[PDB]
């Protein structure tokens, strides 16, 4: 553990947490930023800890990815509402959470442990994006 | 000396990259993109060397950091037109990108040196965002 590391990692996530905030997507309100809080703090936990150990650039690398492409894929999809654009982003997004999971596994069992639920996000995030898709894949203006 | 690392970091810049195309800002029209490529190998350059070196744990937490509220500042700001918003978010971003430059420096000179036209660019992203 180290302090600043973490708090480093998890001011990071205030980047797609502020997306969320603004673009309220779309049960009772608190499930959403509850689940959203767990997600953050269990993503900072697990880069914290393979912060500190040799090798661990490659996953770094992933790390800073995957949270770009989380970032952008929010208003693309919620906000613009470019849907297969949006596809194109949640799917490399999609790919980098699965790439931090492992590259983190192979550092830190626990570090892999603790991105699991985020990839099962990724894949739920994937999952709408296909669909709001090809229901409007024929309107340019939703590509 | 990493393929695999350089390509990791300049594939992350796709996600900024991205936003700049789809709400085009605003001079020769070729002028943009090229400054941008630029901006985006060298950075990535820079991360490459530093993602090699021991203690560089730091430095790539702030390389995330600034990469998030980089690609986050450009929908806030021409995208939502939230000026306010979009006000605390290119300071903060204009913060983790000082940061990063200034750990790569205490790592390795040529990732620092490589970072100072990007410093300028967010100084020029807070600048902007203040009048508005
Ligand atoms: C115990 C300490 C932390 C571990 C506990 C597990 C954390 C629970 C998180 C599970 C991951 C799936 C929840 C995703 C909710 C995010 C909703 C969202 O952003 O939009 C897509 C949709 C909601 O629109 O996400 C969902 O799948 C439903 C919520
Ligand atoms: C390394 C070589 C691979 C590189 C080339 C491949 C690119 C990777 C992309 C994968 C997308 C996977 C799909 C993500 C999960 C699908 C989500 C889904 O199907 O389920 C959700 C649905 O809404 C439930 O109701
Ligand atoms: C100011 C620095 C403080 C340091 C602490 C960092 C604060 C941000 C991290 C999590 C807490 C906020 C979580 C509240 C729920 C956010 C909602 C959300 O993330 O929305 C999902 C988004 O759409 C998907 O990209
Ligand atoms: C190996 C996989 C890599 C695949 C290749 C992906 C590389 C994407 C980055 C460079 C493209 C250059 C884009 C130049 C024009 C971009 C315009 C833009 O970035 O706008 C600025 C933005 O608004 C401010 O955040």
């Amino acid at each position: 553990m180290d302090w600043a590391l973490f708090l480093t990692f998890l001011a990071a996530c205030g980047a797609p947490a502020t997306t969320g905030a603004l673009l309220k997507p779309d049960p009772p309100r608190w499930v959403f930023p509850l689940a959203w809080t767990s997600l953050y703090f269990l993503m900072s936990l697990a880069a914290m800890r393979v912060a500190q150990l040799e090798g661990s650039g490659q996953a770094l690398a992933f790390y800073a990815a995957q949270l770009a492409f989380n970032t952008l894929w929010t208003p693309v999809f919620f906000g613009m509402k470019r849907m297969a654009t949006a596809l194109a982003v949640v799917m490399v997004m999609w790919l980098f959470v699965a790439a931090t999971m492992w590259a983190f596994f192979q550092l830190d069992t626990w570090a892999g442990v603790l991105f699991v639920p985020y990839l099962i996000w990724a894949t739920a995030a994937t999952g709408l994006n296909f669909e709001a898709m090809r229901l409007n894949w024929n309107r340019p203006e939703a590509r």
